[PDB]
This record gives C-alpha cells, structure tokens and sequence, in this order.
C-alpha cells in the first residue's frame, strides 16, 4: 500500500495575528495528490469575525497535492511519512507584511498542518484591513532547489472590489525533515479559489488546483 | 542664511510595536551634516521596559547627516526644507520582519523626524527577544536610483554577547518631498554606536558616522 494514496485528507490549526489582531482558525479538507486537486473548509475558531482580508489566509491552509510529471521529483511528497516543513514572506505593494511557518506531517493516514502567520503595517485604511479584495488571479509558483531546500518564488494578484488589482510577492522556502530527492528547476500553476463563505467570513470554503510543469 | 547649517539639531518621535509589544520613544539629537556625524538621546516614554534588543530601533533614529563628496548630487539635503519620507525593510536570518515608515521635515531651524516601525515574527527564544545583541558592526549602504527614487540596500551584522553574529537584510526606498536630482549609484559608510544606556534601555545615546564615496 501507498504512503501517499490516491484520495487524502489533511486537518489543519491556523494561530497568529494580523496588525496585532489575534486569531485562531482549525479547519479540515481532502483532495487527490496525484491529481493536483483539493478542498479545504475552515472555521475562524478564536478572535472572529476578522477584522481583514480573508484572501491573505486563503494560501497558507497544501503542497503535497500537486501534480507532478514522472520526470520531476516530487520533493514534498517523498518527504512523508516524516513529512516537512515551510517558511514564507508576502510583501504586498503598499508595504504590508506576512510572515508563514508552517510544519506538515502524516499521522494515522491524515495529513496534518500546523501554521503560525504573522502579519503587519498594513494600512488600516488598505484594501486589506478594509476588506477590499475578491480573491487572487491564476498564478504560477517558479519553483527551484537552493542551499539544499525546494524554493519557490511568485509574483501574485488580488482582484480588488471596485476594480484593479492589489499585488504581492510571494517567497518560500520549503524543507524535508529528511534528506530526499529534490527537483531542478521547474514551474507550478496554480487555481486558487473561495467557492463558499458565510456572511463573515467565519466559515470558509477553498478549491485549489495545482501543476508542476517544466520550464 | 543657509538652510541645512553646519550645526543642526533634531528631535524624533517613534512609535510601534514588535512582536505586538507597543512602545513610543522621544528623542533629541544634534550633529554635523556635513560632517556625517551626529548624536541622539533616546528615551522610552511608552511601553517600557521594552523586552526586545534595543538594537533593532537605532538605525531607524537621519540621512540629512552624511558627508558627500562635492561631485555626489546630496539627494536628500536637497530635499529640505520640505523634507524627504522613506520606507524600510529588515529580513532578520531567523524569520524576523521589521518594517519603518519615516517622515522627515524642518521646522523651526530643527529636524523633525517621525517614524512608525513594525516588527513581528521574531523567534521568543531568539537572540532579538532575549535580549542577546551588542550592537551593529560597522557597515556600508549600497545607495543607487530606481523609479524616481533613491534606494539603499544593505547587509547588517549584530553582534551577539556569547560571540559570532546575527544578520540581516536592510531594504530602503528614499523620496524627496519635492523632486530634486537624484545621485548616481555609490556607497555610504556608516558606524552606528550605542554610547551610553541605562540598565533596561530606557534611556539610550547613540552615535552615528556616515560617509558617502564612490563605488
């Protein structure tokens, strides 16, 4: 039997606080690995209904379901049992910051995700804390092997209410608790969309499509 | 009847948080701007005792006082006396994220300085939150023109109290309040030095030298 099988489910705990406004978030989701496909419905647990955007949450809640081709190894994947760890920076356009540590791990056939997300200097009168943002364009992630962890760099995009966009970059670093196969260079796209929320913002629902292809 | 004497003095008011630890400090410093030397007395009026090294604050206490050469447009003296803002970033090595908005104006022959600083993800075991820093070593700022702007890009270096050393990345994004000629790419110099603190750092004197040379 497979460690990774075709259909898995994962439980995730979000903590942190975003310009001092702290929170908690626990949510579960399930998806297919091999395919690139997955949902997430999370519950805003402590300190709701947030007081900011939901979208500079909605990528933090799962790098184990991407599609891989044969021919390029599926470092995050390979990493389980034991599993990984990562470590991220947003910078977005009007000097907001995230910062994301997260730990990723196999128990019981479940995956499961632990997060700490720091955010801060958003303006209080930005789109963020002003809740101005309506999820973020298709993006790819370019993805490339460095000092002996998985990195990944992207340019992303909020669709903001009245029009426009609101921009970010994302860095990562992603490393296995064990030494496994890493990739070269390569690119993933990735389909990141809120299909369900309550009125607040305290029960979410998220769908991401994710694939790695080469460059 | 000049406008930046070779006597200036300026008074600073900052306020923020770190790790959401708020805090306000009030300062007075006096220097040479042609000299690039100056000093500040610092002291916490809010938020004290800070529990965060006191060495994440002092650079962000004045680039009205570095010597030019006559062949380097000196960007930001021209700016005065409406002054100049600036925006920065430091990357600490261990996750740390400090971000500083600054305003900078002449009022009444004096400086007036305004900073707005944002620090979270700090490590609670790390050297920033226990306390465990000595002070920056000598460094230079990579300055160099970008959108209209001038920039400075530099690789800090604290020294910890058991020995070696904690790094960080320094990102700033300097505009005059008025356009003026912006310099050409070159370097600054700088020795940054705590003179003198109370036992808690609640009250801090700093000095500071800065050169700019041609690279």
């Amino acid at each position: 039997m497979a460690i990774i099988k075709e259909f898995m489910r994962f439980k995730v705990h979000m903590e942190g606080s975003v310009n001092c406004h702290e929170f908690e978030i626990e949510g579960e989701g399930e998806g297919h690995p091999y395919e690139g496909t997955q949902t997430a419905k999370l519950k805003v647990t402590k300190g709701g209904p947030l007081p900011f955007a939901w979208d500079i949450l909605s990528p933090q809640f799962s790098k184990a379901y991407v599609k891989h081709p044969a021919d390029i190894p599926d470092y995050l994947k390979l990493s389980f049992p034991e599993g990984f760890k990562w470590e991220r920076v947003m910078n977005f356009e009007d000097g907001g910051v995230v910062t994301v540590t997260q730990d990723s791990s196999l128990q019981d056939g479940e995956f499961i995700y632990k997060v700490k997300l720091c955010g801060t200097n958003f303006p209080s009168d930005g789109p963020v804390m002003q809740k101005k943002t309506m999820g973020w364009f298709a993006c790819s992630e370019q993805m490339y092997p460095e000092d002996g962890a998985l990195k990944g760099l992207s340019k992303m995009r909020l669709k903001l209410k009245d029009g426009g966009h609101y921009d970010a970059e994302f860095k990562t670093t992603y490393k296995a608790k064990k030494p496994v196969q890493l990739p070269g260079a390569y690119n993933v796209n990735i389909k990141l969309d809120i299909t369900s929320h309550n009125e607040d913002y305290t029960i979410v629902e998220q769908y991401e499509r994710a694939e790695g292809r080469h460059s």
